[PDB]
C-alpha cells in the first residue's frame, strides 16, 4: 500500500522527458514500468502482487528478436507515459490504466516478420486473422495472459468499466498496424482543419488514442541521434532476416529488406520519416500541443540521416 518504486535521481529526472532511454540493464526495466504506472495512474489503479505477476509473464511471451522485443515493449510504454503526463486532465481513469498496458503488450510474441512475410508463407495466423495478424494476435495472447489465474489487473473494476478497458486495449493494439495509420491521421488531418474535432466523441477519441500508438510505437525516430542510429541497426536486423526468408519463398523482396542494398538505408530513412513519422508527430502535435519535443526532435534525426547521405556522417 504505502511501498512506492523511487529510480536514482538521474532517471527519475530522465524518465519525464520524451527522449529518455531506459538503459541496457533489463533487470530496471519493470521496476521503471511499475514508477510509470503508480505516477500515471495511482498507486492504487493495480494490486502490486498481480502487476508485477502480470508484468513478468508480458516479458516471457515477448521473444529475443533484434528489435520486437521486451525492451520495446517499455520503450513504447515510456513514450506513452510522456504523453500522458504533458496532458494531464485530457485522460479518463479507464485510458491511463488501459493505455500504459496497451504499449506493453502491444507486440506480445511478435516473431520479427510484417503482417506481408506471414500471408506470403502462408502462415496459421494469416488465415484465423486476415488483416491485422500480427496485432489481432497480440490482443489475443495480452487476453490470454490476463486470464493465468492471478494474472487479472483489472480484476477490482465493475463488469462495464472491465469491457471499456478491455477495449480501448484492443483498438489501442490494432492502431499499432501502420497499414491503418496512413487513413487515421488523413481523417485526423481533415477534422482537425475543417475544426469538427471533438474529444468528448468517442469515434474521436479512439483516432486520437490510434494517433498516440502510432507515435510511441514510433518514438525510436524521436530519441538522441546515437539512440536513433543505433536502433536503426536493430530494425534492419530484422528487415534483411525477412529479406532472406522472402528469398527463400522465391520472392526478390523490397530493397529496404535486401541486405545487399545497405548503400540504400539512409534514403529508405529520408522516406519513411518524410511519408511516416513528421507526419504523424505533425499532427499529433497539433492535436496534443505539449507533444511538440516528439516533433522536434523527429526533426532533428530527420536532419541527421540527410547529414549520412551527405557524406558528413
Ligand atoms: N521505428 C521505426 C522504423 C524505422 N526507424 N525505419 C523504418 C524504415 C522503413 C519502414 C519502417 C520503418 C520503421 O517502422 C517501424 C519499425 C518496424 C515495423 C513497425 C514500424
Ligand atoms: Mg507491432
Ligand atoms: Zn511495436
Amino acid at each position: 500500500g504505502l511501498m512506492q518504486f523511487t529510480l536514482p535521481v538521474r532517471l527519475c529526472k530522465e524518465i519525464e522527458l520524451f527522449h529518455f532511454d531506459i538503459g541496457p540493464f533489463e533487470n530496471m526495466w519493470p521496476g521503471i514500468f511499475v514508477y510509470m504506472v503508480h505516477r500515471s495512474c495511482g498507486t492504487s489503479c493495480f494490486e502490486l502482487e498481480k502487476l508485477c505477476r502480470f508484468i513478468m509473464s508480458v516479458k516471457k511471451n515477448y521473444r529475443r528478436v533484434p528489435y520486437h522485443n521486451w525492451k520495446h515493449a517499455v520503450t513504447v510504454a515510456h513514450c506513452m507515459y510522456a504523453i500522458l503526463q504533458n496532458n494531464h486532465t485530457l485522460f479518463t481513469d479507464l485510458e491511463r490504466k488501459g493505455l500504459l498496458i496497451a504499449c506493453l503488450c502491444h507486440d506480445l510474441d511478435h516473431r520479427g516478420f510484417s503482417n506481408s512475410y506471414l500471408q506470403k508463407f502462408d502462415h496459421p495466423l494469416a488465415a484465423l486473422y486476415s488483416t491485422s495478424t500480427m496485432e489481432q494476435h497480440h490482443f489475443s495472447q495480452t487476453v490470454s495472459i490476463l486470464q493465468l489465474e492471478g494474472h487479472n489487473i483489472f480484476s477490482t473494476l465493475s463488469s462495464s468499466e472491465y469491457e471499456q478497458v478491455l477495449e480501448i486495449i484492443r483498438k489501442a493494439i490494432i492502431a499499432t498496424d501502420l497499414a491503418l495509420y496512413f487513413g487515421n491521421r488523413k481523417q485526423l488531418e481533415e477534422m482537425y482543419q475543417t475544426g469538427s474535432l471533438n474529444l468528448n466523441n468517442q469515434s474521436h477519441r479512439d483516432r486520437v488514442i490510434g494517433l498516440m500508438m502510432t507515435a510511441c510505437d514510433l518514438c525510436s525516430v524521436t530519441k538522441l541521434w546515437p539512440v536513433t542510429k543505433l536502433t536503426a541497426n536493430d530494425i534492419y536486423a530484422e528487415f534483411w532476416a525477412e529479406g532472406d526468408e522472402m528469398k527463400k519463398l522465391g520472392i526478390q523482396p523490397i530493397p529496404m529488406m535486401d541486405r545487399d542494398k545497405k548503400d540504400e538505408v539512409p534514403q529508405g530513412q529520408l522516406g519513411f520519416y518524410n511519408a511516416v513519422a513528421i507526419p504523424c508527430y505533425t499532427t499529433l502535435t497539433q492535436i496534443l500541443p505539449p507533444t511538440e519535443p516528439l516533433l522536434k526532435a523527429c526533426r532533428d534525426n530527420l536532419s541527421q540521416w540527410e547529414k549520412v547521405i551527405r557524406g558528413e556522417e
